[PDB]
């Protein structure tokens, strides 16, 4: 459904509560053997008080990088009420096609789980609220994964991919977050066509930031990791918009000015949504 469809969770929200170091709801961890077919294991996270069925998330990783690269995001969307996998590609030399495949496949796992007697997620899984996130060439599988249409939500974090023209038949809505001093995958020959190459019809949002080089949107617990609320801000607020169809978090995306943010160093988007 696309309005007021009984999908929201949690207050209404508030800046404050958006970049807390967790959501209102509490994390818990099951891991995914790397035997599991079609991907290279992972591990889930999932609220743990909370009711209702929630939006599933996977979150790959890029180039000879391990899940823990991204894994940042999975305890913070999971403690805002989702379902978010982090997983591990089948091999660190995987292409962003192969990493596109292996998204599909981690879905398909998650949907499999939420019906399997042994998962803590039995049942808590809206099997056709979606979601992807993806750095680097995993953010290029998340693009490619953005043009079948099943996921109703894509965040690429610095993606990394060969052709663009492939991205015109983009109708997800995407929030790319660019690293302005990227020189693994330069924003001039990556993010930067993929947006353009959107249909500005499509919901999607550019969002530069400021400074960062290219592993600025993976968060940190530790070092780094300044840029932890614009991350916190605006993509858990892309999620709970896109995925709940929760309007209480449009004034977070569409509203403000972005550039006034100092970790935002270019925004571009297509606000108004629907």
């Amino acid at each position: 459904c696309e309005a007021d469809c009984g999908y929201e969770r949690g207050p209404d929200p508030s800046v404050s509560l958006l970049e807390a170091s967790t959501g209102p709801f509490s994390v818990r961890t099951s891991n995914v053997s790397s035997s599991v077919r079609g991907f290279g294991g992972g591990t889930i996270h999932y609220p743990t008080n909370t009711t209702g069925t929630m939006a599933a998330i996977v979150v790959i990783p890029g180039f000879v990088s391990p899940e823990s690269s991204i894994a940042w995001w999975g305890p913070k969307l999971a403690s805002h009420g989702f379902v978010v996998m982090t997983i591990g590609t089948n091999s660190g030399f995987d292409q962003p096609a192969s990493r596109a495949s292996q998204l599909n496949n981690a879905l398909d796992y998650l949907i499999e789980q939420n019906g399997s007697s042994r998962s803590p997620i039995n049942g808590m899984i809206d099997t056709d609220r979606l979601g992807v996130m993806g750095w680097s060439m995993g953010g290029g599988g998340t693009l490619r994964v953005a043009t079948e249409g099943r996921v109703s939500a894509a965040i690429p974090l610095a993606p990394w991919d060969s052709s663009s023209s492939q991205f015109r038949s983009i109708d997800t809505p995407t929030l790319i977050f660019a690293c302005e001093n990227d020189s693994t995958a330069p924003v001039r020959s990556h993010a930067d066509p993929f947006y353009d190459a959107i249909p500005d019809s499509t919901a999607k949002a550019f969002v530069e930031l400021d400074g960062g080089g290219h592993t600025c949107a993976n968060g940190s617990s530790g070092f780094g990791g300044s840029y932890n609320d614009v991350l916190s801000r605006l993509g858990v607020s892309w999620m709970k918009l896109h995925l709940d169809k929760d309007q209480r978090y449009n004034q977070f995306v569409c509203g403000p000015n972005h550039e006034s943010d100092r970790s935002i160093s270019e925004y571009r988007g297509t606000c108004p949504y629907l």
